[PDB]
Formats: C-alpha cells, structure tokens, sequence
C-alpha cells in the first residue's frame, strides 16, 4: 500500500530522513519554516502583504497543533513534500495576474505513528469545520472508508489551504485509495463516488480508461471542502506504463480537452528520451449532476537524466510559450527553497490545463522546502 514511486513513513534506518545545514536555525519548528516561506513566496509573487498575513494567522490556526515540531530529527517522512517535509507550498496561476499561493500540510501525532497520524489528520477536519468557510460534511461523510482502526504503515491523509488575491480562502483534502490497503482501493473509491453523488461519471471514466490505455494507479481522491457551484471531486489517475499520445488521448473523456496540449507539454518538458522517475498523473474534476468529467489537468515530472537548472529553464520556457508568468514561477522556486542556483530537485510535479475557448490556460509548481536531504 501506497504510492510506489516515492517513499512517506516511519523514519528508521530503512527511511533515513536527515535535516540539511544553512536553511533554519537549530532549534526551529516545521510551522516556523512554513510561516516563513509563506511569507517569502507571497512577496516573490507580488501578492499584497495583508494577505500573506491573513494566510500564516490561517495557517496556525488550522495545523499550528501539529506543525510545531522540529526540523532537526525527524520521526516522520511525509508524502505531501518531496523532501519528507510536512508542508509544501504551491502557485497557481488561472491565466494573467496574480498566482494563488497554496500550502499542503500533513498533520504528524507526537510521536508520529500511523495510528496516530491517522487520528492527526482527521482531527484537523473537525478543527475545520468550526471554520465557517469550509464545508466539511463531505469528507465527513467519507471517513468510515478512509479512516480504518488499523491504517497501514504508509498513511497518509493531505490538508490544503490556498491563499487567493482579493478574495477568501478556500480548502481542500487529498484521500488515500490504498486506505484500507490496495486490494480494496476499487472498492473504496466506488463506494465514495456514490456517496459524493457522481457514481455516473466515474463508472464512466472507469469504462472509458479500460478501453484508452488501461487506469493505471489511482493515486488519491480530493475534495474541495466549499458548498459552492465551484467545488469538484477530483480523481488522480498516475499513468504507469503510458505514452504521452495515449494519457492525451485519455483526456479526451473529460470537458474542455484539447488534442495535442497535454502531449506536447510533456514531449517539453518530460522529454521523451528517458522514462520519467514516476508517471505523469491526469487529474480528472466531478461535479454532481454531470455524467462526465469537467476537466483534466496533467501533472507533468522533470525530465530524467537532465539537470534540475534545465528542467526549470524547460518549465518556464513552456510557461512563457503558453502566455504566463515564467518570471514569477522561477521567483517562487528560489523563495520557497533557498535554492535560487536551482540545483536541488525539489519540485513534485507542475500541471498544466489549456485554455479549453472562452477559458483561460492554467500552470501550477508544486515545490518542497528543501529542510532535507533528498
Ligand atoms: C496523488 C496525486 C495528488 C499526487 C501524486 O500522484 N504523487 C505525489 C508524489 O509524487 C503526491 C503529491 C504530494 N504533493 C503533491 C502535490 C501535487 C500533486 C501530487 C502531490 N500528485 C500529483
Ligand atoms: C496537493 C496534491 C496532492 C495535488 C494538487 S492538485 P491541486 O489541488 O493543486 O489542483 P487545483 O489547485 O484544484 O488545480
């Protein structure tokens, strides 16, 4: 159980998790490493300083009960960075203006335990709903499936909170489909789907991969926790063993697919002379009450065998060519790492949907705080 392309749990000898010199002091704290960069990342964005503020006092509030543990010494490596991190910032850009800042947490128990982070983590959902933004009774509603009495050695359970110029905040949860181990993730993720009300169109993508390619892995399934028309399910399909026409071809199920962008953003940036170290991932939307997907987005890994300055360089070029920001994505690299030479391989992915007409094309950058050796 779990994702197999990178590695989250116990820290031991089998999963050594080591602090690296030069970022915060000794004695410093994950939420003070997180606040911080916060900070950084909203002024390398452009964002106004009021804001960058409403977003760490947001960020206390919600995770400060299991985010004040030290870097030094990790007893958890999480999944939500690729550095082990228990926090991991995010820009978004929805085409012209100022980016989203998002931050993804894991909530750790003292001491971290998969029982205990897994009672962590659904904690953190009834801090939640006492917050009169989030809608939380859908994810509620999911935690007999996702929350066993014995979870697996791998647990995990995500928590995002975007910071949004000039308007409220909005929250959202990632799920593990391995939750009750992967023999039952099919079973699992169907029963969800009923229970979120979009059986229809999963059922449907379920039939439709079959017949494109093959599903792959399910790799989690997220929920915008908002009670507005904008909120989606969304379902994360990591495409092992595909090509890049075929994961394009595989998007043709969903609204506003476009033939040819996803293959060539990855023939730009992924390349297509090695095998990438994990899969691209499709992200597929929901929404009650439509019988197909309403968006793809495609998670895009840095290319294998190539240094990280020049799969920085490729994503920003494939940025600019797709008439965003690439100035404000390589200042949020250098703010939320330290790394502005960009020589630590500290992105997780970055996602690209294109402008479907009448819409906008989109570029998000997913980035560790680099607090350890990789
Ligand atoms: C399950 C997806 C959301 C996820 C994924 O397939 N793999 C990541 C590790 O390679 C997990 C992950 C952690 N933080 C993320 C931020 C954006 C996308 C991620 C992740 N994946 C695409
Ligand atoms: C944080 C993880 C695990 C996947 C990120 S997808 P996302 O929530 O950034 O997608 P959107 O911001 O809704 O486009």
């Amino acid at each position: 159980a779990g994702d197999p392309f990178v590695d989250n749990g116990t820290v031991s000898s089998q999963r050594p998790l080591r602090a690296v010199p030069g970022r915060y002091p000794p004695g410093a704290t994950h939420l003070d490493a997180a606040v911080d960069t916060l900070v950084r990342c909203h002024a390398a964005l452009g964002r106004a300083p009021s804001e960058a503020e409403a977003a760490v006092c947001l960020l206390r509030r919600l995770w400060g009960r299991w985010g004040n543990t030290p870097v030094e010494r990790p007893g958890w490596r999480s999944y939500v960075a690729v550095d082990g991190s228990p926090f991991e910032l995010s820009a978004a850009w929805n085409g012209d203006g100022p980016a989203e800042v998002r931050v993804t947490v894991e909530a750790t128990a003292d001491p971290p335990t998969p029982e205990g982070n897994q009672e962590a983590g659904w904690e953190y959902l009834r801090g939640l709903s006492r917050h009169p933004g989030a809608a939380t009774a859908r994810v509620l509603a999911l935690e007999d499936l996702f929350r066993p009495q014995t979870p697996h050695d791998r647990c995990w359970i995500m928590h995002g909170m975007a910071s949004r110029p000039g308007a409220d905040p909005l929250f959202k949860v990632y799920l593990d489909p391995d939750a009750r181990g992967a023999a039952e993730a099919p079973s699992v993720l169907d029963e969800a789907m009923d229970r979120l009300g979009v059986r229809a169109a999963w059922q449907g993508l379920r039939g439709w991969l079959d017949e494109h390619g093959g599903s792959g892995r399910i790799g989690s399934l997220a929920l915008d926790l908002a009670d507005t028309d904008d909120a989606r399910v969304k379902v994360y399909v990591q495409h092992a063993g595909l090509d890049w026409a075929d994961i394009d071809r595989q998007a043709a199920v969903a609204r506003g697919h476009v033939p040819g962008a996803f293959s060539a953003a990855l023939e730009e940036i992924t390349g297509t002379e090695v095998p990438p170290h994990k899969p691209p991932v499709t992200c597929f939307a929901f929404h009650r009450g439509v019988g197909v997907p309403t968006a793809a987005t495609l998670y895009i890994p840095m290319p294998a065998g190539v240094p990280e300055s020049d799969a920085r360089r490729r994503s920003a070029a494939f940025m600019r060519r797709s008439g965003l920001d690439s100035a404000a994505y390589l200042a949020f690299l250098a703010a939320a790492t330290g790394d502005g030479e960009g020589v630590r391989a500290l992105q997780n992915f970055v996602a690209y949907r294109p402008a479907a007409p009448g819409g906008r094309p989109r570029f998000a950058c997913y980035v560790a705080p680099g607090l350890y050796r990789l």
